[PDB]
């Protein structure tokens, strides 16, 4: 039987439109699925929206509709740009459905009755601009009366904070500490990369774990505590359930929950690593469930000095790159330029060179130059491969099977730019063995018809295993790529037929009317 493989990405909130951000995320997460899918795992890849709080209120409201008025809206833009992208999500999870309702209100529920839950008041110092809200040692200028802090500013915008106080239900986190780091020490891979670890356990673990307020009472848009409905429940519980409600935990039928959980990967930017990291499996804690085996915290595209951001509007929209340059460049570029870990920023320069010099000219030459090749000297009927006839063929054979070796451990090590990179190291080597071969020349001599036609079926094999190692990262390349060169065998679009090369062993008639394979 199949082995089950969960992945997953944030749930995004739906607060204004989704950027290349969100797409990087979810990109970042179909080419792990759709890999996964082509290694024969049994894959269930989620996605979702996050759609309660104030600012979802407060948006709905200045646009004149209800809530799921506007979430409705939203996210059907949201399922649109998934779309097209091509995302292989197996389902969308939506914190407005009753299914995920459900099980916020029975986690809750369920803390309170074990006491991990208790009654008291939140006290904090908001900033409007920031939209955020700050402790009173987090304050630049804390203003004192009588040793107390009354004031202050936000240490980001410098605007001055105003004091909240509300009653709010805790959740005692801190008991939990040391099973936490235990779980650290036992699985050592848990967080990626490893080098986030030291500055997050040193900044939020360290100091202590301070009670979590887990309920509001100054707004309604939120999941109520079914016991106590003046409360909602806030982000850290409703949030971080999403991944297990979407597979039915708590329902009528468990059976996808049963099957697929523990996540063998959670996915997000680095900004949330925190709350995935010790919030998330200390409530799986609370439940007397399986952790997840693994939290990515990738890095940042960066624009305009700063983190592209769908509030500060330095945002590039994924659907006018799809729309521009196509599908493929999109997906692409997101994977290969930006290293995964690592923070990068966005430029139209670096978006045209990435796709035309690798794309349009490094890979869609390489297959016009071989297919207009073998329709000028063989009409259209590519010879069988042999073996090695030519004597650079040896050590270019072994770089093909050198270049999946090393693809598959950045594959399985998340560096998906230097997965991609090495597929183009060999890409360029064989557009050199054109160069290196000369086959015009060979194609006067009727003496040299065997090494030329050897040459050519180098070629083609070379290209099909570029295809094949492509296709978890572009969705439309790969099956043109095999429609051109007429290879039809379902098998040779596989990993296991990158095993030994030289597949093609009968002759094919290839396309006799051959075009590019971008845009
Ligand atoms: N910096 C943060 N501090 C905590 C306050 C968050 C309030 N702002 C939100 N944008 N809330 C939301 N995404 N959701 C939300 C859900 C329910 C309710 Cl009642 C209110 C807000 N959080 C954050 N930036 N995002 C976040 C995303 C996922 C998780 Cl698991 C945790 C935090
Ligand atoms: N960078 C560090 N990495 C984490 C060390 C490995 C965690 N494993 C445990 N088996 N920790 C423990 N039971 N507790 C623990 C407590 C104190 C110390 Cl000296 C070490 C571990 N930590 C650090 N520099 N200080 C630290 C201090 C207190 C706490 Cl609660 C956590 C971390
Ligand atoms: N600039 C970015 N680079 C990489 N990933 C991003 C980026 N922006 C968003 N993401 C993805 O979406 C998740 C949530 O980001 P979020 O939507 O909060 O960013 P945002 O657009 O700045 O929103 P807000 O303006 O409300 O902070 C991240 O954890 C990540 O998976």
């Amino acid at each position: 039987a199949k082995e089950t493989f969960y992945i997953t990405t944030p749930i995004y909130y739906p607060s204004g439109n989704l950027h290349i951000g969100h797409a990087y995320s979810t990109v970042a997460g179909d080419v792990i699925a759709r890999y996964k899918r082509m290694q024969g795992y049994d894959v269930r890849y989620l996605t979702g929206t996050d759609e309660h709080g104030q600012k979802i209120q407060e948006k709905a409201q200045k646009a004149g509709k209800t809530e799921i008025e506007y979430l409705d809206e939203m996210i059907a833009g949201i399922k649109q740009l998934w779309a097209k992208l091509e995302i292989s999500n197996d389902d969308f999870i939506r914190t407005t459905e009753e299914r995920h309702k459900h099980v916020v209100e029975q986690v809750f529920e369920r803390l309170l009755k074990q006491g991990d839950i208790y009654l008291g008041e939140y006290e904090g110092w908001y900033s409007v601009p920031d939209e955020t809200y700050y402790t009173e040692s987090q304050l630049v200028d804390p203003q004192y009366e009588n040793g107390k802090i009354i004031g202050g500013k936000s240490p980001d915008s410098g605007h001055e904070v105003e004091l909240v106080k509300e009653e709010s239900y805790f959740f005692n986190i801190s008991k939990y500490t040391d099973r936490l780091l235990e779980f650290y020490d036992q699985n050592p891979d848990f967080i990626q990369p490893p080098s986030r670890k030291n500055e997050m356990i040193n900044n939020f673990i360290k100091p202590g774990l301070a009670d979590l307020a887990v309920s509001r009472t100054s707004f309604n848009w939120g999941v109520h505590v079914p016991s106590n409905p003046k409360h909602v429940v806030y982000v850290w519980i409703d949030a971080l359930v999403n991944y297990i409600s979407a597979l039915g935990y708590l329902s009528d039928d468990e059976s996808l929950f049963n099957k697929y959980w523990p996540a063998d990967i959670h996915l997000m930017a680095k900004e949330i690593v925190r709350f995935h990291s010790i919030i998330w499996p200390i409530l799986l804690m609370a439940l007397d469930l399986p952790l997840p085996k693994k939290v990515f915290a990738h890095g940042w595209i960066l624009m305009k000095d700063g983190k592209m951001s769908k509030s500060k509007g330095n945002v590039v929209d994924p659907n006018i790159l799809i729309d521009r340059y196509g599908l493929d460049a999109t997906r692409y570029y997101l994977m290969r330029e930006l290293p995964f870990g690592s923070d990068g920023v966005f430029t139209p320069e670096a978006f045209v060179e990435r796709t035309n010099f690798d794309l349009a000219n490094d890979l869609g030459n390489l297959v016009n130059r071989t297919i207009s090749m073998v329709n000028k000297y063989f009409d259209g009927e590519l010879p069988a491969y042999q073996g090695p006839l030519h004597e650079l063929d040896e050590e270019m054979e072994a770089m093909a099977l050198e270049t999946v070796k090393s693809y598959t451990e950045s594959m399985e090590s998340l560096q998906f730019s230097v997965a991609l990179s090495t597929v183009w190291k060999f890409i360029s080597r064989t557009n050199k063995y054109i160069d290196e071969t000369t086959p015009w020349v060979l194609a006067k001599d009727d003496s040299q018809k065997d090494m030329l036609g050897n040459v050519m079926a180098h070629l083609v094999e070379n290209i099909r295993y570029a295809a094949v190692l492509l296709r978890p990262f572009l969705t439309h390349a790969p099956k043109e790529i095999f429609e051109q060169l007429n290879i039809n065998n379902p098998q040779f679009m596989e990993f296991s037929s990158l095993e030994q090369y030289g597949v093609l062993n009968e002759s094919i008639m290839v396309t006799g009317q051959p075009k590019p394979i971008f845009p």
